[PDB]
DNA sequence: AGCACGCTGTGTATATAATAGCTATGGAACGTTCGGTTGTACATA
């Protein structure tokens, strides 16, 4: 994105990612890194030791903190005392984290200087309308008896592989294939993720997936 | 009938003309047959 819309030379430009560590050895350059390696501390490897140092050396003019909902965390928000950097910004389209640490960001970047409203940018043609839906999948008397018996952490599971909620998925999904659309499956339970996939044959990226 | 002797043809040398037929002898080509597990974050009960 950097390389599209400026004309950011991409000799200047280095990535910090567990694949390449390689860093820009011209003047003036951008470094474009993750928390996960920047706010590491005990357990640094040798080729990712100098880089860190480098970044910590070099005196930056600015940093871009995305998705800073996360960074007055427990450990990420050590980055922002360890870079040395005279501007600081935080972009994020949802300010908003279940703890109390949500404030912690006065004194670690600074105000809010802006925010922006959904349906205004969705009216002036900015971002799509969305017609959100919740379906209630009835379970099935089978399904639910164990529900009753069984503990919170297992209950988890039980709720989420009801048959209806297969056939329900199910059927949105060649509905909408056949309308021409492009559908993505959320699922934070990798089981369910899996078995849904295999059973319909459609791909499917969790956690353990190569970059 | 075998051996000695006389007679007769053949070869070798020389020149020469005529003629047709085969032989060498170089020169050129083509065809056949041998040398993954650990440890730390993060988000939520």
């Amino acid at each position: 994105q950097f390389l599209q819309w400026c004309t950011l030379q991409p000799e200047n430009c280095a990535v910090f990612t567990s694949d390449n560590k390689e860093m820009f050895q011209t003047e003036s350059g951008l470094v474009v890194s993750t928390y996960s390696m920047v706010a590491n501390t005990r357990n640094r490897s040798h080729d990712s030791q100098k880089v860190m140092d480098f970044l910590t050396g070099r005196e930056w003019g600015f940093i871009i903190l995305d998705e800073v909902h996360v960074v007055p965390a427990a450990m990420f928000r050590r980055v922002v005392s360890t870079i040395a950097a005279h501007a600081k910004l935080g972009l994020t389209a949802t300010l908003v984290r279940e703890d109390d640490k949500i404030g912690d960001l006065n004194f670690l970047i600074g105000p809010k200087l802006y925010e922006a409203n959904w349906m205004e940018l969705s009216q002036k043609g900015h971002i799509a309308n969305v017609q959100c839906a919740e379906v209630w999948c009835p379970m099935t008397a089978e399904f639910y008896q164990e529900y009753l018996r069984e503990t919170a952490r297992k209950r988890m599971l039980l709720y989420i592989m009801n048959p209806t909620k297969f056939q329900a998925c199910q059927f949105l999904i060649q509905y909408h294939e056949r309308r021409g659309d492009k559908i993505i499956v959320f699922s934070d339970n990798v089981y369910a993720l899996q078995e849904y996939a295999l059973k319909m044959g459609k791909p499917f990226i969790y956690g353990s997936t190569p970059q």
